[PDB]
């Protein structure tokens, strides 16, 4: 396929559409901690939750500042809405570039994420008039073509993953109301049943450090090159996406483990994963859930039995096993990449959450994400996402 629509440059509005009466734009400054800690007031209290909330992401200020400050990111895509009279921050629509490989073809694109309007001004319809508004500020920078995650359907999806829970503290999800009790069982078999190893099993592993970026960068490149949907990484975003900084960065937000065969001693595997917490509304015995998520894999025997199923089982129960150690409640991952090979037998619980993939200004075929018509993980319907959009 290919682009919908070719924009010129010539028709591009200097100036942006009127908004409600009241509120009027502004660009966040995400080096300014004032501003960031605005960006994440509105967040904390008026993100993402589920239909029962129950549960909200806390997306952490630390990660906000590792999400929208990547190479090549501009202040101009951080977009806000501010009432006139108080200065208060009461909307937020957010992007930064990347290059994503769409079947061989590459692309420029923005990563739209982060949009967010307060609960007092839901419906209103302000949402397509914050798309327009992030739309014009690229169509100014050279970009015409989007991609982003949703959990709700909208017109024309790419693609559809769905969301899987591994629990490394069972009882913690029990309290809080996400995992139930299924069925004719106790609350202490359902422990014994997520009970993990202490210590990991693969030859080699360790924490990615960053003389790894190079190898890092070919070898996971080499391994979404297997997938129709996947991001163009540059060696920048490995070191930006792949290695935490904690000089620098005082809370935490990314891990990435590597093996370092014994015999090579070139690098055969890495996975990573990062940090998304969600607070619980109706507190009573916990109000905070600590969620840690797959990111970014790879693997050699990859390039290949299915001695791939064989390797990821082995790297996933140990991404369990360091998340259970860096105190991590739950360990979430979607149907995409080669995850359907190894999710079901290492415990992870089926979930009610859905993801869907779009592109804007860009038509393709339908990409499969690893799940067959009952949203059950499918082995023959891999091979389609590769991108993990935070
Ligand atoms: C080249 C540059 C292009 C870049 C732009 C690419 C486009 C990217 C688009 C942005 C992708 C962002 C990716 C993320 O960050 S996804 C996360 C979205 N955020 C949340 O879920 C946070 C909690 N929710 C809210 O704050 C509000 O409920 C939101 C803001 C979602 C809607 O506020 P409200 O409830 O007051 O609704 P409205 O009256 O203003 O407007 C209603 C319209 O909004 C459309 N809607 C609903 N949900 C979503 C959604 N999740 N993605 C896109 N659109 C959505 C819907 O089709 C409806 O149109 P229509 O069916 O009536 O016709
Ligand atoms: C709804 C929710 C859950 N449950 S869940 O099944 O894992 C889940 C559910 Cl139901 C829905 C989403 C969800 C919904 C809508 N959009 C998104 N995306 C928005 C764009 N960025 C990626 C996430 C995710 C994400 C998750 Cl992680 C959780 C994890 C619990 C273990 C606390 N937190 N929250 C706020």
């Amino acid at each position: 396929g290919g682009p919908i629509k070719i924009i010129d440059p010539e028709k591009v509005s200097k100036e942006p559409d009127a908004l409600l009466e009241g509120f009027e734009w502004a660009t966040l400054d995400l080096t300014n901690e004032t501003e960031l800690q605005e960006l994440w007031d509105l967040l904390t209290y008026h993100y993402v939750e589920d239909d029962n909330a129950m549960f909200r992401f806390r997306y952490s200020q630390s990660f906000l500042h590792w999400a929208l400050m990547s190479p090549g990111w501009k202040k101009e895509w951080h977009v806000g809405v501010r009432a006139t009279k108080s200065r208060k921050l009461v909307a937020s629509i957010c992007g930064v570039p990347t290059e994503i490989n769409v079947r061989n073809q590459k692309l420029k694109v923005v990563e739209i994420n982060f949009l967010c309007i307060h609960k007092k001004l839901r419906s209103k319809r302000l949402t397509p008039v914050l798309i327009k508004e992030i739309t014009r500020r690229c169509y100014l920078n050279g970009i015409y073509q989007a991609i982003y995650t949703a959990g709700v359907v909208l017109p024309t999806p790419v693609s559809s993953c769905r969301y899987y829970h591994r629990p490394l503290d069972w009882l913690k999800l029990y309290e809080v109301g996400f995992s139930p009790l299924p069925a004719g069982s106790t609350k202490a078999r359902q422990i014994t049943k997520n009970h993990l190893p202490s210590t990991t099993s693969t030859p080699g592993l360790r924490p990615m450090e960053p003389k790894d970026i190079d190898t890092v960068h070919d070898l996971l490149q080499r391994y979404l090159s297997r997938f129709a949907l996947n991001q163009a990484f540059t060696r920048e975003e490995v070191d930006h996406w792949l290695v935490h900084k904690p000089e620098t960065v005082k809370e935490q937000v990314v891990w990435a483990y590597v093996v370092e065969d014994p015999e090579t001693h070139k690098i055969t595997d890495f996975f990573s994963f990062y940090n998304l917490e969600s607070t619980v509304i109706q507190n009573p015995k916990h109000d905070n859930v600590r969620a840690a998520y797959l990111y970014y894999y790879a693997t050699e025997t990859a390039f290949t039995m299915k001695a791939l199923k064989e390797r990821l089982l082995m790297l996933m129960n140990d991404a369990l096993i360091l998340a259970k150690k860096a105190h991590f409640d739950v360990f979430n991952a979607l149907t995409l990449h080669d995850n359907p090979l190894f999710l079901e037998q290492l415990k992870f619980g089926a979930g009610d959450g859905q993801l869907h993939f779009y592109l804007y200004n860009y038509r393709t075929a339908p990409v499969p994400g690893g799940v067959n018509e009952k949203n059950l993980p499918d082995e023959k319907r891999m091979g389609g996402v590769g991108i993990v959009m935070l």
